[PDB]
């Protein structure tokens, strides 16, 4: 048992569910990596092709936790399922996925995410099956219905497109942008950056690729498509299904003129989810934005668009010393902008107040009918106001469950060209 | 064996090689992280406390360049003879201050300590009461003090010795306000305090029952009962809250004190216990202005702020609520510099805690950090910490929780 305590309200609640789980943390009874983002590289089999005894023993398990997850723990279907992955992995040195395993699998890897504040949701997903794919064309049309589903003009609907496992390792099926929807970003000349900062390299890959630039500020970068190994191929996303959102604020009628919007959809497309011992190198997945994210991270870190400069300089507010608090002021009317933004045009957003509020209550629902829910304080804790969000003030008990979401290593990096 | 923390706003990669020299617990296994557990995880025998004045001998020897020195095996000889004779020993002057300082730099959790080495540790292990305690603690105040510019300070009391004999401020810190609950429910002051304040209460203080009464020090000698003392009002800095640009705010008659002195701690150095051992230092302004003022379990006047901030507080995503918290945070750091009262903001601590942390690195190997507690409680993403990968474990001497007295001690008169 491992209680878990709310000093704004006193809740403790008790965690079980922790003792299933598998894979390290990163941290020992000596140290602590909390705050480490990639603290552990115990991976549940070898890089590439298992062999019997490595891939089974993890096959093994998922079905196990999905019939048992049904209730019929070594039924028929259960013991011939196992029978049938044998014979699979015995033949082909991998196995296939029923459409449900598939469907529960990607419904408790986001479950599992422990970074992730929006797991309220986490039954609600739509899991849309690519494995079929064969070539970035097809992977760019999965795509783009993927966009055109989740943004459903506006009233947003959280989905993943899963295509093919990796099978060999140079088969890889990638999307090479992190996101579905991200704005490039373009080195100056006179040394400094216009655009997204974060997406310099990746935009001149699509540059070095033959992707010609518009060379603005908010320029939708093409997908970059990778299928069954081959070299990546550019496709450019149908402008009327990305939709943006002009930033503007309720009172400081000045704040339309930075000319500042943002995209409507996050959708995280550069992740792997791993599901019995099988891991799909493409599975973009998308939901909605909660208002910070844009509005603290996207605008205000400074090796992003660092606009605290330009908001704060139109507010008039003293920004000799620090002291002053003048960023803080700044982020909060940016943040207040955004999130009207987005309410003014019917696009789903939820701010960190409601969200963090939602993740207490999942907290509870996951203690009571599951013994526990992972969480990481370090990524839970909104990144502006911390102490007025409920979160800050709950302990949170973090470890690793299985199917998860995993980062991956990003794909130039180990791609063989053709 | 080596450990990298990155930053991952400006890409500097540190190498931590001190964590090797942790011995104690985080509470974290391998299995589960307990990062964000507020308390994770009767005294010392004499062959549990040879070790850990070994180590601490040895690593105060290493620290001034003297290891396998004639002092450095002497006074290794002298401690254990102690240990046998009398089951304990009795740090030197130099060892006091050493370990002091050391148990600051030590602490993962405060992002104050460029600051360490510049600690003034005052020595009262020869106090014998309460009375003495006081004196000794008015004293210190008096020097943290020093008319707004504040200093650090740590007063050091006997350490324990069977525990049955302990000393213990029974405050939480030196200078708190009183918190008292009404029939009808709310709370006049500190919410915080409330229980603290009935103990005060029904040992006999008369209360004066307003918003900002400063506590009475609750001073606990040799294991006896604990004693009523009031702080001389005269030493008590405070500070009225106003704000530069709202002159309506001087009309919620805030005021908050400008010592920060901790003082429910426990020292430990080289196995030994020094169970009372009030610090001070200088506040954050955020730890004023973010938690006293803005918590639910406290001042809660984020409501009043917003009201006549004339904010929208129907839906939360009008963000009355941070709107409001920014002014009360301006408010107390213009106040503070106002009266010259020592003050730091959020930007500026956390500014130099990663200074402090890369020095710490270059010539020490590592700095315990602990994340969770270093970003600030407001706007974490523009300060440079939220961005800083960062090491937590647990090194010695250092600050620890001991339980509150009042759970533990057991009562004689009457
Ligand atoms: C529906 C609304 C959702 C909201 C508001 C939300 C919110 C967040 C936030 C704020 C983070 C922190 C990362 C950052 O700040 O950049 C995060 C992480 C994450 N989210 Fe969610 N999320 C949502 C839906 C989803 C969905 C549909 C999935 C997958 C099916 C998902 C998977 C993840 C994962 C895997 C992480 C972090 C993984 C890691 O870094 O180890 N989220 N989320
Ligand atoms: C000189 C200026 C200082 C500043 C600005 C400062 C600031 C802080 C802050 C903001 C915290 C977080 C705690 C909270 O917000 O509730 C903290 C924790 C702490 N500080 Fe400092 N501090 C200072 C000096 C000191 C001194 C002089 C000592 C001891 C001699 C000390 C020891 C500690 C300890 C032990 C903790 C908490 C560790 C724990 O609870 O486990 N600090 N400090
Ligand atoms: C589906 C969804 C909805 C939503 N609203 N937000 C998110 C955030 O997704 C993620 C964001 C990051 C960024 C990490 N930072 C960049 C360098 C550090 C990493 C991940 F692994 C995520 F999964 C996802
Ligand atoms: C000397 C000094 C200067 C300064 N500016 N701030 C501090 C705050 O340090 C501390 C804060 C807390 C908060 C604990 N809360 C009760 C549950 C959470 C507990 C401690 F033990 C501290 F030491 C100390
Ligand atoms: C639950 C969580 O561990 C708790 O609220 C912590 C979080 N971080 C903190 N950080 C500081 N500086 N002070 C605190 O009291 C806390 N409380
Ligand atoms: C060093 C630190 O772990 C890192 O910057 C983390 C902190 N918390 C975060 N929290 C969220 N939601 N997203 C992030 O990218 C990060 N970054
Ligand atoms: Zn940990």
């Amino acid at each position: 048992f491992l209680k878990v305590k709310n000093w704004e309200t006193e809740v403790v609640l008790t965690d079980t569910l922790h003792l299933k789980s598998t894979l390290e943390t990163g941290c020992t009874e000596y140290i602590c990596m909390g705050s480490i983002m990639h603290p552990s590289q115990h991976a549940r089999r070898p890089e590439d092709v298992a062999t019997k005894d490595q891939l089974f023993p993890l096959a093994k398990e998922f079905i196990d936790q999905y019939y048992s997850s049904i209730k019929r723990f070594g039924s028929k279907a259960h013991m011939e399922r196992l029978e049938e992955v044998n014979k699979e992995i015995d033949t082909t040195s991998t196995y296939q996925l029923k459409d449900t395993e598939l469907i529960y699998g990607a419904k408790h890897a986001w479950r599992n995410a422990s970074r992730c504040v929006g797991r309220i949701q986490w039954s609600k997903l739509q899991v849309f099956d690519a494995r079929d794919c064969t070539t970035a064309h097809g992977m760019f049309n999965y795509i783009c219905n993927h966009v055109k589903y989740a943004t459903n003009k506006g009233n947003l609907r959280s989905a993943i497109t899963i295509f093919p496992q990796r099978t060999d390792g140079k088969h890889d099926f990638r999307v090479w942008n992190s996101q579905l929807i991200r704005y490039a970003g373009y080195k100056q000349p006179d040394g400094s950056t216009l655009g997204d900062p974060a997406n310099v390299q990746f935009t001149e890959i699509c540059i070095q690729q033959g992707w010609k630039p518009p060379r603005g500020r908010f320029d939708v970068l093409p997908l970059l498509l990778q299928a069954n190994g081959n070299d990546p191929e550019l496709f450019q996303i149908p402008p009327e299904l990305v939709l943006e959102v002009p930033i503007r604020h309720p009172k400081f009628e000045w704040f339309k003129d930075l000319g500042l919007k943002w995209y409507g959809l996050p959708a995280v497309s550069n992740m792997l989810l791993e599901i019995g011992g099988l891991e799909f190198s493409a599975c973009p997945f998308s939901g909605w934005y909660m208002g910070t994210e844009i509005g603290v991270r996207d605008y205000c870190d400074n090796s992003r668009y660092n606009i605290l400069e330009e908001v704060a300089k139109k507010m008039n507010l003293d920004m000799r010393k620090t002291s002053s608090l003048w960023k803080d002021q700044a982020l909060v009317e940016i943040n207040i902008a955004v999130l009207y933004s987005f309410q003014s045009d019917k696009v789903t957003i939820v701010d960190h107040h409601s969200a963090t509020e939602s993740f207490i209550k999942h907290m509870e629902n996951e203690y009571r009918c599951r013994g526990g829910c992972p969480a990481d304080w370090v990524w839970i804790v909104p990144p502006m106001s911390g102490s007025i969000t409920p979160v800050f003030h709950q302990e949170m008990l973090n470890y690793r469950l299985t199917p998860s979401f995993e980062y991956q290593p990003d794909p130039w990096n180990t791609h063989v060209w053709k």
